[PDB]
């Protein structure tokens, strides 16, 4: 057997309190106002007194909402302590205007003295009323509190570094970490922003910046950290929501401190913003400025049309340098026919690149430096105009954003390899006049350094026609989700270049004593590139490579055997060959599959409002004036806005509130309290 | 009182008995008796370490449902029930001191060694243990979350 | 476990080595009975590695020899086939037995549609369904398995280093 | 703009009539009755009248529960039509009583006449109270039918071919199929079942396997009849759950018309009954029956006891053949022991078959007709004790349960290809003497022939094995997926098939003029399997097998050139394979990969339950006696019961029971009439 006792002495309640707590919680007004007039007298009962549970009369009264029997245990002058916290949470507004008005009339000697009530508190002793009612996100209950000049503590930035913040964190960190929790989540409810704040939405973004960074910071508490910025972000889009006609959306977009609140939402990352249904109608009406009713037409005349401006490029630019304020040049201006223009001109510049690599133009190849053809000499003022137009891309705009993009590191290394190549084709007629045949080059001759960096560099201009992949409607979500698996595929090509150098350093170790020199072996060629595969595991290079090619299967199964008869050590090498290829081609591949399949599942849902925000960042890109040329042209030589905006501001708020108003156990204890006090009323008077 | 369940691995004469002449009593028996010792009020109320008795319950729970295949859900579900109610007593504090007299008290870290003996993993995921984790983890060096990666790095 | 990204990913790692493994045992079986069939059809036509070209014997020449003469060598060919580094002239004898040589490229082929239709694609299927289960409770794993390598160095016992324990 | 107007008449309830309507909605039973003393003799309402829904009054009266007014409205002698239906659908017992009560007394002059209130009618004409009330799952409306003598039709078998049920199929099939699942989802509610059939269980079983052939067969209702038998599998599943005592179940389980329920319940296939975890334990003490306590011990004694009994396999079997009363013979009887037996014989027999294939007893090989060696001589013992275990397993049981085990179909070949063998190496030492050497044999020679079956039969016994996979707990429900993904194979491989036959007769309808001689080739060899691949698109066959062998890659490239420089045929062949190639490798692979995937998520769920139902049908083919000795030795020359069931089956149904009934807006509804009859009477009182 077992005996079991209670181990922590909690009181037993003499039968007039718990007669008088079982007549409170039934709600029977008569028998407790006599039970309170009888205590004074006589002093049988501690009014003050708890329950097995921690309620006092007063939470009682509180928690089923009889305001009769509150203000009965009100008038007796029964502890107070807290109380307020609990009709805040219960989220009761008679309870509240009740625990706040009587708070103050009728005061006289102090307070009763009254001992051992207040170790027990289900409230945190750093909570104070107005945070409570924040996190409750109760609209009544946080304006009464706000109209009797009640004020939050300011939280200090996430790197602060001064005395106090250190010896609070250093003292006490949980209470530290509770109170910054308790402030952010009093300053991130919807109602305080829309009560105290005089420009919600941008005190949103903020809130909701600061929020995602704090998250980003600090580890133990990221995820409420992001629901706080959720809510703050989605509170952003429930009140852009509510406008009525498009002067207010006009109004709200271009308020300043064109459309300057849509670049500080982009700027603080506000998808759900910029991706609303209304916002986006306005962007597609500036975006066809010149084209009304683009959406209307059938496939094949917007196609014609097209194609038409399309094949067009070379006029309507040279028409802007020479008479800007003609008709003809004030079509250039519009976005649509600008990032058609440049569309046609990049892939001119590539149509220009494979026309390169023909027959018909490059003749004469025995030359060492060879002058340029006069394909590269057109190719030329392209590659000048991409220089000019991405140094002035890192003008204007600041070095600090030229680097968040990150299409950037592309055309800085596509630049660099054009720099290359003009620099060692320069250098290579400049001194290297002669014309010695190919076949008896060095191995580093510029003119062959010259040409791979021109190959490279042309696979780079080539796959540089992804990101025009936003522009449609089908291949944006699908470049999304090749961005959030290609983070997947870093995140497994790190334990695979660790598998892959393990391995790599095993079988050169075991190998590279029988390495054979070129003349010995057929053809005069050394390595995995021959026909018949030579040593693949001489050097840790030729290692390294025979390891990476061993995983598309071009890598064939005698390269693991030597020339002596050494069958211990070819089998051993062979187990490590085999041992290596089960890993990357059974266990590795596999569950970066199963990785990437699971991050699609999640990728899908936000597919859209991601692919929306990447579309309207590439729209507002062609808005400006700065950059109308193409590349290969681009090198030829106020309080009524603030008043409008409180207006709007002050008409979305109030439809917001109305939208969030009109959006248990507890519930029928409310149902059982009114049907008993009204009961125990009517057998009272009848 | 409540009766005592025996050893998973009991040999004795009675056990034996039992389950030769009712297996089904006596499953139903242990089932019940388990479910009553795995409650959070009677651990709460009958306990004078409720931590300590809410791992050791949750252990011995494991131990059941890889032993008894027919009763396997229910048992992990009472195994997963402790866990949680160890976690959330732990999820209650206040203080700093509370957290290290809690961690520290012994029959350094006591508690949290017995915690990870029994495989409590919410108890040791909890938040507020980890940010002391870290804060003796860093020991020699204050404000390391603080810092750019590239001085961290450095 | 050190990083924050790279400690689920080595859960999950170790949870579908397990179930690799529960893969591996039916794969070994259904490899071991293959591999006794071809040994027992094509054990008879096993050559000396003098009368062969180049003095060598096995999988691991320039010309694939005789892959399916031993039980070790039929082992070997077989796990080898599923890179496709054996080529499809191992099955060939000699002689003109036309029939034994069918029979042994059907038996060949239906291993490799075994190992590589049902077995890999189902194992694919089991890690990946596992990865799903395995993600919603990777965290607190990952700290579970930091908190366990951190408190390893709280104590005084191993200050210093392998180089300098001793 | 749009005119809209009524298009279907909607009579409009006048003044009088709209009142009482809406006096009988809001309870007040002083205004109704007045109302209904004043129509009689004024005759100003029609008390049957309608409303704009469809109810009338007693309607209105019997969807509030107000039991008053449904009786006040009776007593005026209103319309009762179907009325009954709505009150059982309400599943309110005072309704159903009052309506089944007082239809009865006080009817006089036949029902005063009423015109044109019968066209709307929820419940449809063919419904009936006990029907419906069936369909409810009401119990105590459903016993108070019950009393009163009612009865149900009976459906007709599903392969009915009488002329009543074809006349009623094509004079209206809709009525038919509405009145037979009518009639099926009446017959299989729980209350009926444990109400009106004095065996649950076995109603429950055959109940549940006729709707799921109704399922099987009737392909527009297939949903809601598995959906019937998966409730009818949940009721026996319940029924059984409801035990509280050994002796209980062990009198369920072993009750006849030695678990011969069990057995029902296995041939109707109730995973559910079987996999319950109660059974599972009495099957677990029935399996262990001389090893007490064997899921107590460590994992070393009992894999050195399964050792030991598992080497020990040639004794215990001549035991039991020469003293089955002595202790030692009766161990064999035992389940356990059997399987150990079993599994020890099998896997002797594989390893004989691997001491078989060495050239440790294989000599002499130049001969034509070789004589049997000494293994061989051993081995045909096994293969003709698994003839007559084979031959006994068809007698025994029926050769109609034979078929429906899927492993059979293995060993009939097994069988086959060791008699072919047999037959092949008799003959071929009967009637081919001789020592002529294997380079110089015929190619249909007998003895190859013998051979190649033979290697195919010890493939086929060494695949055999993956059958014992249900005895652990871990490969169970793991070859229960390979179970649903080997059919989804097989409906991939379906359209691989056809895709393959159509590539291969355009590739040999391409290739087949450019054929060449073995003679003209290089090593006198043609096809795919030479050094250097040879003509591979010449035959059909050919053509298949080279596109066979192109999906694991191990068809080289040059396979689609000529001889000649026919550069337009070899492209276009070229195109055909790369074709081939992406469909088989991009599609199809992939969307297999995809379909199993998907399949194994459903399969996951139920994967145990299944695998207990395997392991219970594996676990009862040992209880028997028929099967004792291994397949090298089998070859060597009562009212009381059902009384008990029907005592357990009361209280289960007792139990059940009380558990179903322990486990809206119509509601709050209820309360609003409470609250408003109250207020109304209230009033009129005072
Ligand atoms: C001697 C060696 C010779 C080698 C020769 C061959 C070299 C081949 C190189 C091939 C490189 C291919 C790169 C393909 C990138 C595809 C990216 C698709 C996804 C995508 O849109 O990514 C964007 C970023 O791209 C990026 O950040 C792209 C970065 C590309 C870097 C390339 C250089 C390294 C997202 O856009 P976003 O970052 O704005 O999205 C912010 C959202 N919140
Ligand atoms: C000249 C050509 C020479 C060719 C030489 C090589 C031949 C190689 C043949 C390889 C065959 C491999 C077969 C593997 C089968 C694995 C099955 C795993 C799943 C499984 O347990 O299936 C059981 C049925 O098996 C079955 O039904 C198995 C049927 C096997 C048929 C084999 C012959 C065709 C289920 O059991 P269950 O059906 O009782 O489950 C009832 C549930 N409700
Ligand atoms: C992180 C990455 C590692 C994770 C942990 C390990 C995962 C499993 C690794 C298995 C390695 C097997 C190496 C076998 C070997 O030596 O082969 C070459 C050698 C070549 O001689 O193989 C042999 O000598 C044995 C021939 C039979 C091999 C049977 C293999 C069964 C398992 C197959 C899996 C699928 C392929
Ligand atoms: C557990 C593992 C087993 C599960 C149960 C079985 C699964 C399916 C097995 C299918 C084996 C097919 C063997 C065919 C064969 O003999 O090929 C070699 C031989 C070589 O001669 O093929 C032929 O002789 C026939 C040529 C046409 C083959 C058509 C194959 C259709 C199915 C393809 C599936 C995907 C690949
Ligand atoms: C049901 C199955 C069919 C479903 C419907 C069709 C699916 C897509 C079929 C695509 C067939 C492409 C054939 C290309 C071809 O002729 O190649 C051989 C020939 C060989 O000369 O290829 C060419 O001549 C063109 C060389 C460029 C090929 C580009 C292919 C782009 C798509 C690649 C997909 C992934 C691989
Ligand atoms: C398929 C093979 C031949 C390679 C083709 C390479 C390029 C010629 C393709 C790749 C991406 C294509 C672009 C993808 C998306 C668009 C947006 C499309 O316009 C819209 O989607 C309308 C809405 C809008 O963008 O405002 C106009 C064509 C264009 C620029 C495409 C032009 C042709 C591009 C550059
Ligand atoms: C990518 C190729 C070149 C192979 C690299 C192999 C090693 C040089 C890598 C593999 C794993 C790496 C480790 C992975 C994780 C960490 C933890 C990291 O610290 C943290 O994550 C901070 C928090 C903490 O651990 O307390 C410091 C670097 C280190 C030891 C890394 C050091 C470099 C390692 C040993
Ligand atoms: C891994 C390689 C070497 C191939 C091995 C082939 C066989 C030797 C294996 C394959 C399946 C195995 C069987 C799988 C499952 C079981 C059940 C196992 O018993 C239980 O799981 C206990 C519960 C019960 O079955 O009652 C005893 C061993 C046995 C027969 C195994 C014996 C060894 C077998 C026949
Ligand atoms: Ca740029
Ligand atoms: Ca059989
Ligand atoms: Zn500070
Ligand atoms: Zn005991
Ligand atoms: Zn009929």
């Amino acid at each position: 057997r077992i005996p079991l006792q209670i181990v922590r002495a909690e009181t037993e309640l003499s039968a007039e309190e718990k007669a008088f707590l079982n007549a409170v919680e039934k709600g029977d007004y008569a028998t407790v106002k006599q039970a309170l007039q009888e205590a004074e007298i006589y002093y049988n009962v501690n009014i003050n007194c708890m329950d097995p549970l921690g309620r006092s009369a007063l939470l009682i009264a509180i928690e089923n909402e009889n305001l009769e029997i509150m203000e009965l245990l009100l008038n007796h002058s029964v502890y107070v302590g807290d109380a307020l916290l609990y009709a805040i949470r219960k989220e009761v507004v008679g309870a509240v205007e009740l625990l706040l008005s009587y708070r103050r009339p009728s005061g006289e000697k102090q307070v009763p003295t009254l001992m051992m009530d207040t170790q027990f508190s289900e409230f945190t002793p750093d909570i104070t009323p107005i945070m409570l009612a924040a996190h409750t996100n109760n609209y009544e209950i946080i304006k009464l509190l706000v109209q009797k000049r009640v004020t939050i503590p300011r939280p200090h930035q996430i790197r602060c570094n001064c005395v106090e913040c250190v010896s609070s964190s250093e003292v006490d960190s949980l209470r530290h970490s509770r109170s910054r929790l308790n402030i952010y989540k009093a300053l991130a409810s919807p109602s305080l922003i829309a009560l105290s704040s005089e420009d919600p939405i941008l005190t949103a973004f903020r809130l909701g910046w600061e929020l995602k960074e704090l998250s980003k910071v600090e580890n133990e508490f990221k995820a409420e950290y992001e629901e706080l910025s959720q809510q703050c972000k989605l509170f952003a889009k429930d009140l852009l929501d509510q406008a009525r006609s498009s002067r207010e959306l006009e109004i709200i977009l271009n308020h300043r401190d064109d459309l300057a609140k849509l670049k500080v939402a982009i700027k603080y990352h506000q998808k759900e913003f910029v991706a609303q249904p209304n916002c986006q109608q306005l962007l597609a009406t500036l975006w066809y400025d010149g084209f009304p009713g683009w959406r209307r037409k059938h496939w094949v005349v917007k196609l014609l049309t097209c194609m038409t401006i399309g094949f067009l490029f070379p006029m309507l630019s040279i028409a802007y340098l020479i008479s800007p304020r003609s008709n003809l040049g004030l079509f250039i201006k519009k976005p649509f026919i600008k990032f058609i223009c440049h569309t046609a001109s990049y892939l001119t510049f590539l149509f220009m690149l494979l026309l390169a690599s023909q027959h018909i133009v490059r003749t004469d190849l025995h030359v060492q430096g060879p002058p340029p053809t006069v394909v590269e000499w057109m190719i030329l003022p392209w590659v000048l105009g991409f220089i000019w137009g991405e140094i002035k891309e890192m003008w204007d705009g600041g070095f600090t954003e030229y680097i968040h993009d990150w299409w950037n590191l592309m055309d800085f290394a596509m630049n660099s390899l054009y720099l290359a190549t003009i620099s060692l084709k320069i250098v290579a007629y400049v001194k290297y006049n002669g014309s010695r045949p190919r076949e008896e080059w060095e191995m580093w001759h510029p003119t062959l350094i010259a040409e791979a960096l021109f190959a490279i560099s042309n696979i780079l201009s080539s796959l540089r026609l992804i990101s025009l992949f936003t522009a449609n409607s089908h291949l944006g979500p699908l470049q999304i989700s090749l961005g959030r698996m290609l983070l997947d595929i870093l995140k497994f090509l790190f334990i695979y270049c660790l598998v892959l150098l393990a391995f790599a350093n095993g079988l050169n170790q075991l190998y590279f004593y029988y390495e054979t020199r070129a003349i010995d072996e057929p053809n005069n060629c050394k390595g995995i590139r021959c026909e018949k595969q030579n040593n693949a595991f001489s050097t840790l290079f030729e290692t390294l490579q025979s390891l990476f090619w061993s995983v598309f299967g071009l890598l064939n199964l005698y390269v693991t055997n030597v020339k002596a008869r050494h069958e211990f050590t070819e089998f051993v090498g062979a187990t490590m060959f085999g041992t290596y290829n089960v890993i990357s081609l059974v266990v590795l591949l596999n569950m970066l599959i199963a990785m990437m399949n699971n991050s699609y599942q999640l990728i899908a849902d936000h597919a859209d409002i991601e692919w929306k925000f990447a579309r309207t960042k590439l729209w507002m890109s062609y808005f400006d004036e700065g950059g109308t040329l193409p590349p290969p042209f681009n090198i030829i030589p106020s309080l009524i806005q603030n008043q409008h905006y409180q207006e709007v501001i002050r008409n979305l708020v109030k439809r917001y509130v109305a939208a969030m108003i009109r959006n248990t156990e507890e519930n029928f204890k409310e149902l059982k309290q009114d049907i008993s006090s009204f009961r125990y009323e009517v057998l009272d008077l009848l």
